[PDB]
């Protein structure tokens, strides 16, 4: 009973951990070993934003914290001379049992036409993150901005630029080259939008959801620490989705103490098969040796 496959590669025959750590980088192996202990055991805190670039990992903001970001608003009121332009028709919101400095909608047009609310990007300026949780309720996308000095710009990068639904899409504080807004216009599908092209039209490198996590693995022949980067595939749950879902999160959980049981010594731990990739670092003057997994997702199992 292994508690998982090889999606790849799996011509490989075993190779002991005592080989490996002996061995050279950058190399890949098919190991099986057990779970001696994994970190972090929080598994709320194994969610990480991870850009495809400079390789950041940072955290993903709490509610707490984005109340904060969108509680400041910016640094002006919403300028009316950035309203109904050949990009987006305005309305202006008011402080009247609604709060902020202005709260002005821009409904991006579909070329011309105006959209209904079923599938239509909004641009938010100055709202609270209640009243952008009650428009991403009703509409597609929305995107908060805020009055620039040429043009409308978006809030910050600390705050996702893309909301839709339940879904926050956040950008590279570091690799991205933040646009003006009136860029959306070079979009060629105008009545749906996926992050990758609202990304790249407003200059921004999208971050991406991942678990991260370190394995210890043992099999009794050597120890060895093996790091998790995962979107979707190990778990085949969403990473992006599992942060707010109280059932993904708990089959999650359910995953890891299958593999590494509490109050259970390791004879009994089900076996984990994987297929690592050795790489180098230098770790200090010397050189270690550091190990990831891939190819590999969870037995057949819920
Ligand atoms: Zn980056």
């Amino acid at each position: 009973l292994s508690a998982t496959i090889l999606t790849d590669h799996q011509y490989l025959e075993r190779t002991p951990l005592c080989a490996i750590l002996k061995q050279k980088a950058p190399q890949q192996y098919r190991i099986r070993a057990k779970l001696r202990s994994y970190k972090p055991r929080r598994l709320f805190q194994s969610v990480k934003l991870h850009c495809p670039k400079c390789h950041l990992l940072q955290e993903v903001p709490h509610e707490g914290d984005l109340d904060i970001i969108f509680q400041d608003g910016a640094t002006k009121t919403p300028d009316v001379k950035l309203q109904n332009t050949s990009l987006y028709d305005s309305k202006i919101w008011t402080t009247k049992n609604q709060k902020g400095r202005k709260v002005a909608v821009h409904f991006v047009k579909n070329n011309g036409i105006l959209p209904l609310s079923n599938e239509c990007l909004l641009l938010i300026e100055g709202g609270t993150l209640s009243e952008i949780c009650k428009l991403s309720n009703k509409f597609n996308s929305v995107i908060p901005v805020r009055s620039g000095h040429e043009d409308l710009e978006l809030l910050d990068l600390s705050a996702p630029f893309l909301i839709q639904g339940t879904i926050h899409h956040y950008g590279c504080k570091q690799c991205s080259s933040l646009r003006s807004i009136q860029n959306l216009n070079s979009l060629v599908d105008k009545t749906s939008w996926i992050p990758s092209s609202v990304a790249e039209a407003l200059g921004i490198v999208p971050l991406q959801y991942v678990f991260v996590m370190t394995f210890t693995l043992d099999d009794g022949t050597g120890v060895l620490e093996a790091y998790l980067m995962d979107s979707d595939k190990f778990f085949q749950i969403p990473a992006s989705e599992v942060l707010m879902d109280d059932d993904l999160q708990k089959s999650v959980d359910m995953i890891m103490d299958m593999f590494c049981p509490p109050g259970i010594k390791i004879d009994a731990y089900p076996w984990l098969e994987c297929f690592i990739k050795s790489y180098n670092v230098t770790n200090g003057t010397d050189n270690q040796i550091c190990y990831q997994i891939f190819d590999t997702t969870v037995a057949e199992d819920v």
